[PDB]
Formats: C-alpha cells, sequence, structure tokens
C-alpha cells in the first residue's frame, strides 16, 4: 500500500507549478508516534521557559495535546496518504453550465504565526466528461487547508488540484477569510477580512462567465 | 385508463435525451400492496441485523412505515401515473416578457445515500402561444423531486419537461440546495450549499436575457 | 353623468389590445342592490349544502357580506365609474430621467379560485410633456387590481393604462406577488412567489434603460 | 366503517362544551359528487350575476374549481371522516416537562367573509401517560383549521381536542394570524395581526408554568 | 479491552431508568463487516423491488453505502465502544455559577422513519467538584444523537449521562429540532420545529435558577 | 522599579483565592531576549519534525515570530509589570446605580491547546466611594485575557481584580466566547459558544439586582 | 448687506432654467414679524371653522405656532439670505474620481397638501478645480428642502446649484422619499416610495460613470 | 539611526505629487517632551478661558492628556519615525489575480476642526513581483489616518504609498467614513456618510477590473 492514483497526479501537478507547500524530503520514515513524543518534549520545554507550572493537572497534558494536534490534526493535510477518495460519474446529462458549491467550511493556519484562520470558500466548475461527487469538493478544500498556509497560495492549490481531478481548466476557487494573527494580535483589527480568487479556464478568459461567477460569490446563510 | 397526453410527451422526450432516472422495464405489474409487504420484510431484517428490539411497540411498526414511505411517498414521482394535471391558457395578452416563479419548495433524496435533500428552485420562461398555470410549475418541480436523485440531473429534467409542456425552449431552471448526506454525515460541512442551473433558448444564447434571469436568482423571504 | 374622459381613453385602449378582463355586455342596468340580493341568496344555498347552521347569529349575515364584498368591494374595479381622478402638471422642470414608485400595495383576486392575491408593484416612467401626481400611479394599480385577475394580464393593463394617460410609451411595470391558491391550497407551497413584468418604450428597447429599471426592482422596507 | 374511536371522543367532547362549528344535522347523506355539482351551479350563477363571460376558456372552469375547493379542500375538516390517525407511545421516559411544537403552519378561512386567514400556531403539553407523535399536533391543528372559522374558537377546539386525545388538561395553545379580510379589504390595515391563546391545566393555574410558555411563544425562523 | 469506566456507569444509569434505546441482547458477536454485506443484500432487493436499474454505475454502489451508513456512521452511538473520552479537572476556582454551552450541533435520525433530524442543543450545569472539558458536552450530545431516536428521549439520556459523569443533578438540556419526516414528507409543515427540555437539580426545584437557564436558550449566531 | 501598588493588591488578592494562573517561581530573571532565542530554536526543531523547508524565505522567519508572540505578546498578561494604569475619581455624584460596559473585546488563548479564543465580556459594578475610568475596565479585561486560559477561571480573575480595585463586592463579569479548539478542530462544532458568569455581592444575593444584570447581557451592535 | 455672491449666482442659474420655485416678486418688504401676526390670525379663524375650543390652554397657541413654523422654519429656504456659506479648497490632490455623500437627511413639504415629505438624498460629483467642504452638500440639500416642494424639482435645483458652485457639470443627485399625503391620507399606501434622479455631465453621457453611480445608490445604515 | 528605506521612498514619492500633509520644515528637533508641556500650557489656558474649574481633580489632568494625545497618538502618523516595517515575499505562486482586504478599521481626525472621523477602508492590488504581508495594508492605512486629515487626500496617500512599496500601479483604495464634525455639530446629519476612492493601474484603465473591485466594495460583517 503506497498512495492513491489521484493523490499522485495532484501532488505532482502542484510540484510542477511550484505551488506545493515548502517541504523537505521525508527521507527515513520516522515512527509517527515517535514524532509526537519528540514534539511534545519541545513543547514541554517551551512551557517551562515561560514559567508554566507543569505540575498542574491541566497544563500537564497540554504538551501531548499540542503535539497530537500538530501531527494528527491541523496539519494532516501535509501527508497525501490522507488525500480524500475521489469519485466521479460520467457526464451523460451533458451539463455545460457551471455547478457551484458556496460557503464551504475552511479551517486553516497561517504559516507565519501558526495562528487560526477562519474562512469560507466558494468553488465552481463546468463539467466536461465527468461530474464530481459534491462532497469531494468539500474534502479537497479542507485537505489543503489543513496545512501551515498562505491564503493566496491555498487558493491556487485548490484550483489546480480540482482541474487535475476534473480534467478541465474551467474551475474557479474563491476564499474569504479572517486571520486571528491580524485580529487578535499586533494591529488588532477587529473588522477586516481578506478575499482571494483564482480563475482558470473560461472563468479567466470569458468576460461573461467570469462575472457570472464573481457576482454569485460572498453569501450569508 | 393508461396514462395522460402530457405525461407521455414529457416522459418520451426525457428518454430521448437519456435524462430519465435509471429504471428497469417494470415487466409485470406486481400488486402495489405486495411490494410494500416485501420491502417491509427486508427492513424488518436489517433492523434485526442492527440489534433493534422489534418487540418494542414503537420500532415495531417502523418497517411498514419505511416501505410505505418508499412506495407511496418520497419516490411517488417514479410513476407517471402521478404526473400533475397540466392546464394552459392561450397567450392573448401576448406576454413577451419572462415570468418568474422563485423560492419554490423542493424536497428530494440523493440516490447515493437515500438521504434528505432540502433546497429551493427557481423557474422562469417566456410564454409563446400559451401561459401555464402558476401552480403547475410548482407541481412539476415537486414531481421530479420525488425520486432517487442527483441534483445536476434533477435540474435538467425540470427544464426539458417544462419546455415540452410549454412548447418553447425559452425556459430556465435554477436549483439551490443542501444535501444532508454532506451536512449531517461524512465530511459534515454545516454551511455549504450547491447551486445548479439549466438555461435553454434565449436564456442561454442571449447575454442580456441570461443575466436578467440569473440576477433575480437566490432570494430569502 | 356618464364616465370620464380618461376612463374612456384607457378603457378603449385596453379593448383595442384585448387586454380587458373577460366580460359580457352589461345589457340592461339591473338594480345594483338587486344583484346583491340574488348573489346573497345563492351563497345561502351553498352554505346550506355545507351543512352550515345558518341559524347561528354569526354565520347568519355571511351571505349578505360575501355578496357585498363581491359587488361593492373586491371587484369594484370592474366598473369604470370608479376609475381614479387623474391630474397632471406640465413638465416645465423638463424631467428627462425616469421617475420610480416602488413597493406599491396591490390587493387582488385570482379569477380561477376567487382567492386572495397579495403582492407589491413597482412602477416607473419618463416624463414627456406632463408629470402625474404620485398618488395617481397608486390608485391606478389598485384600480385594475380590484378584479378577478390573472397576474400576467393585471400587469399588461396597468402598463397600457399609464401609457395612455401619460401619453408616452416609456413606462415599465413589475409585479411581485403571492397566490394563496398556491400557498394555502393544492400544492400548498409556503415559500414560492411569482414576478411578472411589462417593459415599454426605452425600457424595452434600450438595454441601458431596461436594466437601470430592473435593478431598482424588488426591495424590502 | 363509520368513523374512528378518537374522532368520536373529540367530536363528542367538543359538542359537550358547545365549541363545535355551527352545523346542522346532515340528515340524509347526499352523495358528495352531487353537492359539488349543485354548488358549482350556484357559482355559475353568481358569476353570470357579475357579468363574467363564462365563455372564456379560463373563467369557464372557475365554478367547478371553487366547488371542489369548498367540498374537497378548504373545509374538509367539517367531516370527522377526515380526522387524522392519532398514534401514541408509552411515557416510559417519564417526561415531566413540556413539549413545544412552534411555528406550526396554519391555513384558514374566516366564516364571515369566507376569506383567507394566514397564521402560525404554537402548541405545548405536559405528557401524562402518553406522548403524541409530533406530526399529530400538526395534523390536528390543520384539521380544525380547514373550516369556516373564528380565530377565538379555532384555538379552543385545538386545545380541547388535544386535551382529549392526550388524557390531560396540561395543554396550551396559541395562534398568531393575519385576516386578509382586514388587510386587503375594508379598513385595509396592512400591518396588524391578531393573537389569541387558550391555556389549560397547569398552563392556566401555575404562574410559573404559564409564563414559561407565553415567553416561549411568537418566534421567527 | 472491554469498554471504558465512564461508558459503563452512564450505560447502567440509563438502563436503570429505562431510558436506554430499545435494544435486544446482542447475543453472539457476529463479524462487523459481515453485517454490512448482509444489510447490503436486502437493500439491493428493495431497490430492485422499486424498479431501479442496478446496472447503472452510480446506483450500483448505493446498497453498499447505506449499509456502511447504518453500521459505521449515523447509528455509531449504539455501540458504547464509541463513547467519547471524558476528562475533568478539579474545581479549584470553585465555580458556583452555571456554565452554558449553546447552539451545539446535533444530527440525528427518527426511529419512526429512519429520516433526518436537524437540531441544536443547549446544555448547562453548575460545577460541584469537577469542571468538564467544554468539547466533552458537545461530544456526549452527538454521541446519543447518533442513534435511531425520539427527541423526548434523546434529551433525557443526555441529561442523565451528564449528571452521571459530572456527579451532580444540576444539569439542564434543551433541544430545538426539525424532523424532516414532517417537513419534506407527510403533513409537510415547512416551518414548525419541536423544542424539548429536561431540567434537573436546582434547574428544576429553584424558580430563579430554572428561569436563568430558559431565558438564555434559543439563540441565532 | 518593582511593580505598582494596584498590581500588587490584585495579584495578592488572586493568590489568596487560588485564582492565579498555574505558574512556577521565576527563580532567576534570565534574559528576556535569551528565552526568545531558545524557544525560537525549539520551534525550529518542531518545524523540522513536520518536514517543513525552513529554507523558504518565508517559513524561515516563523520560528522567531512565534517566539516573539509567546514572550512579548499573546501572554504579556502573565507579567504584572504590564498591569494597566488604573485611575479613579471620587464618587461625588453619589451614583448608587450600576454602571455597565458591554461587548468588551476579549482576545485569549486556551491553555489546553495553545489555541485562539474569540469572545466579548460584559462588566458591571455599583460605584461605592469611587468610579473607575471606563477604559480601565477594558484594559483589565484584556490584561487577564492575554494568558494561557480556562474561561471559567478567566471570569473569576477579572471579577476579583475589579472588586479589589473598586473596594466593593458589587461587580459582575460575564464572558461569552468561542473556542477554536472546539470549532476548527476535534468535534468541529461550527455553531456552539460558551457563556460563563461571575457574580459578586448584590449581583449574587439580590434576586432583583441579579436579573437586572443578566437580562442586559448578550448584545449585538 | 444684501445677499451673497454664490447665493446670487445659484439663484440666477435657477431662474435661467426656470427651476425656481413658483413665486411672486416680493414688491415691498413688509415686516417679518408682521406676517406672523397675520398668518396666525387666519389659522385662528380656520380652527374656529373646525369647532375647536381655542379657549383650551393648549390649542390656544397652535395659531402662533403654525405661523412661526411657516415663516421662520419649514419654508426658510425661500429666502436666499439663509443660503449656506459655501467654502471650497483648491484641488491640489487632483482628485479625478467621484466623491459620494449618501443618506443625507432630507426633510420637505409637498406644496400640494402642505404635508410632510420624508426622504434621503445621495449626492456625487467629480472635483475639477476645487473640492467642496462635505458639510456643504448637506446644507445645500436641506436649503432647497425647506420649501413647498415637488420631488422631481427639488432634485433639479440641487443638481444645478451644485454644478454652479462647483464649476463643473459632473454632478449627480438622487432622492428616495415618502410622502405622507400618500401614506396616511387618500390612497393610504403604507409601503410605497418614490425615487427621483437628475444626472449631469459624465454621469449622463458616460455609460460607465452613470452606472458606477446608480449602483452605489440606495443604502441603509 | 535616521529612518527607513521604505519610509523614504514613500515620503518622497508623495512630496513629488504634493500629496503630503501640509507641513513646515522641522527646522530644529525641539525635545518631544518639551512640546507636550507647552501644548498642555495653551490648553490649561483655553480651559480657563471657558471658566472650567481646573482645581477639580478630574479636569486638572486634562490639559496634559490633550497634550499627550496630540503629540503621541492621533497624530503620530506625521513623523515617519513610526512608519510600519513592511515585509514582502517573492511572487513565486505568481498571483495574477487581485488580493482584497476589506473593512479596515480606520481612525482619523478632520484638520478643519480636529474632530473624530470613524470609517472603513477597502484595498486591492494585483501582485507583480511581490506579495505584501496582509497586516501591512492595515498598518499603512492606519499610518496616514493618524493625521489631521482630509478624506479625499487620505485616500490618495494610501494609494500612492502602497503603489510605491508594491512596485505596481495596480492598487485600488476606497474609504467609507462618517465625519462627526458633520453628524454631531453644525448641520448635524445623523445619517449621511462620505465615500471616496482612488483607482490606479488596471483598476483605472480596464473597465472590467474596475467594476470587479467596486462591486466587491462596501460590506458589513
Ligand atoms: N454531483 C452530485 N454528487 C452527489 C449528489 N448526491 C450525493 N452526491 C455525491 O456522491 C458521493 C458518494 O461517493 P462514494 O464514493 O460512495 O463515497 P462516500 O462514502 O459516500 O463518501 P462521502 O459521502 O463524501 O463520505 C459524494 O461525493 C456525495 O457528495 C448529487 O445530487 N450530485
Ligand atoms: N499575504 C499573506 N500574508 C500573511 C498571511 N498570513 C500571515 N500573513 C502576514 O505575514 C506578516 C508577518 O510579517 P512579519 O514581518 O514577520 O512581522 P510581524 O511581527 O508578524 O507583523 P504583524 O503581523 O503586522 O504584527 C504579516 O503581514 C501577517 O499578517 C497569509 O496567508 N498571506
Ligand atoms: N398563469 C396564471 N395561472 C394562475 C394564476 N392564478 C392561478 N393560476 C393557476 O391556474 C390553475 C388552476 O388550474 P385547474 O386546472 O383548474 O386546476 P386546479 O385543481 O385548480 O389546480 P391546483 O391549484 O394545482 O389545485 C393553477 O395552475 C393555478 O395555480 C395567475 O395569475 N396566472
Ligand atoms: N373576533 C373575530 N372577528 C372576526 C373574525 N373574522 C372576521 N371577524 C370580524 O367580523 C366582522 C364582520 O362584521 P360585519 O358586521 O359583517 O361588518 P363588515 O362590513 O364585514 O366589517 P369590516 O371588516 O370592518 O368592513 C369584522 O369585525 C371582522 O373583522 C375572527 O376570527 N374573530
Ligand atoms: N472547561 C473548559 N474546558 C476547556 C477550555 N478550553 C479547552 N477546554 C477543554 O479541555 C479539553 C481537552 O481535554 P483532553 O482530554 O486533552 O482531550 P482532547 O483530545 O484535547 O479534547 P477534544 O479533542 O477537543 O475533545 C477539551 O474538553 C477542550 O475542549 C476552557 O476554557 N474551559
Ligand atoms: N414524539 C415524537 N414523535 C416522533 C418523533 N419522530 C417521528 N415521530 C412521530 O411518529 C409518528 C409516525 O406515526 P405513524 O402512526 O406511523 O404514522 P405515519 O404515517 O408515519 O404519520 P405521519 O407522519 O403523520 O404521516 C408521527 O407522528 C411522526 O411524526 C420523535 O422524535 N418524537
Ligand atoms: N471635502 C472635505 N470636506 C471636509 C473634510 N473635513 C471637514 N470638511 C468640510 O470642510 C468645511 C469647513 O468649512 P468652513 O468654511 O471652515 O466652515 P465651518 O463653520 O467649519 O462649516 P460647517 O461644518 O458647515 O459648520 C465643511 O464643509 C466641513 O464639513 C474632509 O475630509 N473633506
Ligand atoms: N409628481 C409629484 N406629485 C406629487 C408630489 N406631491 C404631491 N403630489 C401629488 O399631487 C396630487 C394632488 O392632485 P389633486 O388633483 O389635488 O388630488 P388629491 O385629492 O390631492 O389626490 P389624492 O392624493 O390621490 O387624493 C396627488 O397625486 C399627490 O400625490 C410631488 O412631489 N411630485
Amino acid at each position: 500500500p503506497s498512495l492513491s492514483k489521484e493523490a499522485a497526479l495532484v501532488h505532482e501537478a502542484l510540484v510542477a507549478r511550484g505551488l506545493e507547500t515548502p517541504l523537505r524530503p521525508p527521507v527515513h520514515e520516522m515512527d509517527n508516534e515517535t514524532r509526537k513524543s519528540l514534539i511534545a518534549g519541545h513543547m514541554t520545554e517551551i512551557m517551562q521557559l515561560l514559567n508554566l507550572d507543569l505540575a498542574d493537572d491541566s497544563l500537564m497534558e497540554t504538551p501531548h495535546r499540542i503535539a497530537k494536534m500538530y501531527v494528527d490534526e491541523i496539519f494532516s493535510g501535509l501527508d497525501y496518504a490522507n488525500f480524500p477518495k475521489i469519485t466521479l460519474i460520467e457526464n451523460k446529462m451533458k451539463v455545460d453550465e457551471m455547478v457551484t458549491v458556496r460557503d464551504i467550511t475552511l479551517t486553516s493556519t497561517c504559516e507565519h504565526h501558526f495562528v487560526t484562520i477562519d474562512g469560507k470558500a466558494t468553488v465552481a466548475y463546468i463539467p466536461k466528461d465527468s461530474v464530481i461527487g459534491l462532497s469531494k469538493i468539500n474534502r479537497i478544500v479542507q485537505f489543503f487547508a489543513q496545512r501551515p498556509q498562505v491564503q493566496e497560495r491555498l487558493t491556487q492549490q485548490i484550483l489546480i488540484a480540482l482541474q487535475t481531478l476534473l480534467g478541465t481548466n474551467n474551475v474557479a476557487v474563491s476564499i474569504d477569510a479572517v486571520h486571528y494573527s491580524v485580529k487578535a494580535r499586533g494591529i488588532r483589527d477587529a473588522t477586516s477580512a481578506t478575499t482571494t480568487t483564482s480563475l482558470g479556464g473560461l472563468f479567466k478568459s470569458s468576460q461573461n462567465t467570469r462575472h457570472e461567477f464573481l457576482r454569485a460569490v460572498r453569501h450569508h446563510n
């Protein structure tokens, strides 16, 4: 058991363009449980360098929690052994109109601070030879989001990965989000938010198809 | 008594486009009541296979309910013996402008999980030689909605049917919906929603007409 | 005392187009208070057929009311003797831009079921040599509304009516409305609504004008 | 086949208090199809009395429609032969706290003008020995709603009927609604709305229980 | 490995009150993959019994999907092997005031129809010796929500379980939920929603405390 | 320069009640700029255990930002050298009613995951001999907000701090917050929120006062 | 002391286009206080003509009140001695983009019934050689508002005045408003409203500029 | 230590277009503390001119406060010493689509009265060779804002300054603000607001890009 056929295509396709998350070759496959006990230590250290009484029955566990949260959760998207199982059906209905999925839950982390990123993504595409199972578009967004990110790049990734799996370039990804490393820290701006978009295929070349999308983006409930 | 003049025209027209819902020739007409007893038999088993104390007064009747639900309710739209009665009125006012019926209630089920689909549909058209009774639009939407469905197809069928019955191509359908097989299970995205559309006639070729429609789409109360 | 100049013009213009509500020549003018008596009698017969105890002090006067409501109220628009008193004012300010009246209260009845029609209307036009008194637009919408109606036609009449009076073809009418014979009966669609429009003059030929209008249409408070 | 056991109890329990809708002993059972043909003739008359060219392909069917709508739909609750099938389950959970079913859809007709009544009902009860199937409180409300009504009484019947089937006085009912006979005609008050309630059992004696309810009433979405 | 300490206590606590979901002694431990393949079989039947072309590449998988869904998902709460890991921390701050967790996401299924139940819960308690890790309340709620349910009971269990684990009877649970077997099928009430509550400890005996709770329940965003 | 008079009292006050955040005797005052460098290197380690390319001109600096954040930012509230400069003004207007500050911006971190906490807090007190300057309330909240926290404890600290500085027991603190370690990870509850309250003096003893406060709590814009 | 340079130009500019409010040459300068005493008299008369007990301590002063209101208040824009002191600043910043002041409070009187007109005005212009003080657009609007008006015209005067004072024609003005002599009297239309617009310069010739404006017109809060 | 490279480029770039705030050569660098004592002196003087009892322990400090505020806060943007530390990253992801930062908290003061200005700014740019870190756009906006301003100029400075640091003319800036010197003083308009914008690069020449921006402007929550 290695990877998946789609995960390969997708990963490679992102490296070609250099839109892959800056990683170093894994080299040797250091036990996964081993990386948690190690990471925990470094935390068990940072907490002491801050004078946090690790004798406390609550703070005590913290280090193992943060470790687990890193290896197994908020960053699981860095291992392609986690790429969502993609499923498509043949386009017999012949849908030549865009299918949209709006207000997709996106939970991420800026790579600059390792601080929360709360945002919504709106994906859209024009089926060609096949139609993707709706939920997939969800799982894919969340996949790339579970990584130390940069908004402008996270968007590009979602765009390319979908084109790849879809077999078209007629895909559009738009992400609207808030950076707590901007809201609860430093400039502490309570009301701003950043919106990034990546247009492919007709979405970028056709003035008409372009705006037909942008207009239907950014909705509440 | 066999069927109706509209039900056939619409049905045959949909098979021509291979847009009908994947069915097998009925073959013989086994007693409608007989099916509910059989389908009832199986579920009785599945519930046993789940360790569900079928002695209990409440669960006891469940099997019969599901069967009834499948045969006589949520899938009723599979039998054109239930196609809504269509009634038209000559277009003497010569209405050359599009009529729009928005926020139409649409209840359905995904054929992949046999799970609830909740959304609203929007239909518009341009009367040619006849205007359809407003409640017919509603009724046709709810007819095809009452089947094991796929949102991309469901939108297509409604289009074609109304085109057939109305005798024009100038018809536009636009469904918005939430798949619980995508919200309460699996990826569990609690905020996402899928928007599909089917544009015909001028609603597809006329840049102007097209947008006029789309712009008036997606409304709350 | 016959009718009114405008009334006549408007009436004839609508008969010219055949956009008059389907009526039969009055013939003789059978006492108005005499029809109320015959109609009240028929309602009495119907109520009895419904096993309603007409002996009851409350149900007792229902017939008289329903008869009254029919002849002297909800259908009062069927007699041009009720046409609003129009009044204009020379266009000395030289208004060459459209004037708009949005969210006009429109009460009407569906001629198919004699049930309530609840909707709002938006009227706009471009002054030529005269400017109508604002409340006039209102009175006229409610005049035509007070008849057994068909939305598509109710809209055509108002358009033409104002065209006649204003003396321009630059008038647009749009009606958003809810049909209770849809909502509370039959399909019972609690959320749906129908929007029908009628564009004239520049509003129909000028893409620019046409959209400037439609955009300002459909508002709340 | 006569009626149902519960349909009886309720009817009886309703006549006892004199809260039944003013009805006359049916006498002979006049064929149902016979009434609709007799009532239709009556509308055919009233329409000719309004100078409605019944020759028109549209206005032509109106009579049979109204007739069918009277006998088969909007008043079908005047026949206990339509009473919903009540079903209950043993209160093994011993739920000694109230169960509320809010914003229940209620469609009705005022007996004074045979005009539309648009409202929402909120029902609550404290289970005693049995817990009613949720969709039953909905069915009973709509049952009595489908009759020529007076809001004040409409509330009363629901309350009683429920108390009866439940075997408890602990039931509270409250309806919130708009009479179009007051909004689209006559005083034409577009904003008013009427609220009427009927507190039973502890909902009327317990100062605490009472308010707990009232406060939990009148909600939007 | 059998179960967990807490899992047993809560399970017994419920059976002792007769609040455990009506089940049957599992008997033998038949292979888990074995049930899906069986369940999958029957479903394959029912689908055939409905004339659904199992030949189609999409519906082809459905039987295996529903099987998976039943055993491995939506009903996953029936196997106490999945009870969330509970973790508390000595009440050293002596929090003598109630802690409230609102708008908790709740997904369930009605044992009566095996249909979706969309709802939100509001849990609150008053710390005695221990404070529960916030997310545990959320976990316990979705734990019992993943079973063939009945709102009135679901609310009960959640209370009892919490009381058990927390070591106090001062715990209130309130669920507001929409049953789709009542909104997209049957009476089809597009707006009603049921609200059930279960008060314990002071939340039931103390008038003040009881109301402090109920007043802050039912919130949007 | 050691500290401030206020800072001491408050700190002593909290220690006395055991409501101080779990810490360890500082011992020696190792260079603040030396701790940053060690913490930074430890992050450098974790990032290399995740397979991140620290070579990237962007990820390159993260280790320093985080080190800066943890020492000179998100936890600054651990050092009372940073305690806000409180300033009072004799109560000559004899204000004997409560002063309430609502929707105070509160930015915090959970000591269980070292993750974001987004919330607002409302604080009210009854001026005795002095009236605190409105912004100090804000400052004081944020002071205790910047620390590895537990909401329950965060609430108490703020309360006692204020009591102490105000020379009264009549203050009330309420924090309504959202934990991302609950929203964007784990159970992932997109909608839940936690409300905690701390009542002192009258706000706890007088049912009259108590509710006056609680009701005026939880506001939007 | 006679008038003001600007006031003069603006006045003449308006007289030139014939957009001045229908007035008569003052002739002689009758004392201002003298007019109040005369007007008051007439009101005293009319009120007696309404059988109002002018003996009552309250109704007694109404006469002097209406007079004072007519002379020194609601119609004060009828005297250019009140025109606002305009003030401009050289456009060194070279702003070649439009400046928009939206939602400006506009209070006027319909000359037809001497009844309240409630609305909001939106003004936009493209700076040429000078930039007007913001507050001025406000003042100027209110200046022409305090007069017996006609919406279509009150809009014209604003445009022209503004163009004149600004030394440009790139000016746009839009007023959205309610006329109580239409809401609470006559047709009594509780929900309708009027919108009037006057486009100048590029706002009238440039398709682009036009829409950019219209689109940012009509906002709430 | 003098200033910063960027601070320089920007400052000059502005001096070239004359968009710098009207300032006089510093000449000498009088001690900063020295200024606060003199400025405080004048205020101590002005308050005595207004018969304000400076004896009062509260009004006492005020002079120093207003001194401090002028020199160290609301005007700190007048000394490039406070210019934010910009930090970019190479555009390897080649983002050829605009990046939008909406609803930036902007706090300023009109130079005409030295009174509050509360608003929000929206910025967009198309990455050329570099990508600005997000929080930067925020601090740049807040830099220039902290000055005796003029909304039409404040906008320009933000445009120019950004362009210069970005290396592109493809930078757009909008400022929706409320001038209190207009709301709570003079004309006192409690509802109006001013909107200004500055378009550069494609945002100005390309009709497409231009609207794509404008449309996405003016948002709430
Ligand atoms: N395009 C489309 N996809 C649908 C529709 N209904 C369900 N689906 C998709 O069908 C897929 C189910 O694919 P499977 O391969 O069986 O996997 P699964 O275990 O059901 O996967 P998840 O549902 O994502 O947990 C998903 O992608 C659903 O989102 C529908 O109307 N249209
Ligand atoms: N373009 C972009 N910038 C991001 C993203 N996430 C964090 N940033 C920005 O990266 C920058 C961090 O820059 P640094 O120079 O290390 O400075 P800092 O001390 O973190 O600065 P502040 O965040 O303003 O306090 C800031 O501009 C963050 O807001 C992201 O997804 N995209
Ligand atoms: N085009 C149009 N149709 C209308 C209007 N008002 C009511 N109708 C439709 O006219 C039809 C009545 O057709 P019938 O054939 O008598 O059938 P019915 O039993 O009355 O129809 P249902 O309402 O579906 O029960 C329905 O489709 C109504 O919804 C209206 O203003 N315009
Ligand atoms: N209490 C009550 N009154 C109702 C109800 N429905 C209609 N009504 C009232 O019954 C009255 C009809 O009384 P009538 O004496 O016939 O007078 P009318 O000309 O029909 O009355 P207006 O509606 O004022 O035009 C009105 O006051 C209606 O508003 C209802 O459910 N409850
Ligand atoms: N009472 C309280 N609990 C908190 C607070 N912040 C985090 N927690 C809870 O502390 C717990 C962490 O307990 P652990 O046993 O380490 O479990 P975990 O895997 O980290 O927790 P989850 O995965 O989130 O269920 C969870 O219940 C968190 O949600 C807080 O302010 N107050
Ligand atoms: N009290 C309660 N009733 C429920 C719940 N879920 C489903 N039900 C009700 O159980 C009943 C099903 O009763 P049956 O006698 O089988 O009738 P049915 O044809 O399924 O009923 P209808 O739903 O009215 O069509 C209905 O009242 C459902 O709405 C639940 O959580 N609580
Ligand atoms: N265009 C612009 N005008 C501003 C700005 N700030 C204040 N103003 C306007 O500048 C003007 C001050 O003009 P002055 O002639 O001194 O008169 P004033 O007594 O201050 O004016 P009023 O505010 O009408 O009382 C007013 O129109 C203010 O509203 C700003 O940023 N831009
Ligand atoms: N176009 C315009 N009409 C206005 C304006 N103000 C009042 N009016 C209209 O001027 C008319 C007065 O005309 P009249 O012939 O005296 O009739 P009336 O009895 O006052 O009119 P009703 O209000 O319909 O009763 C009405 O149509 C008012 O609504 C205004 O600013 N613009």
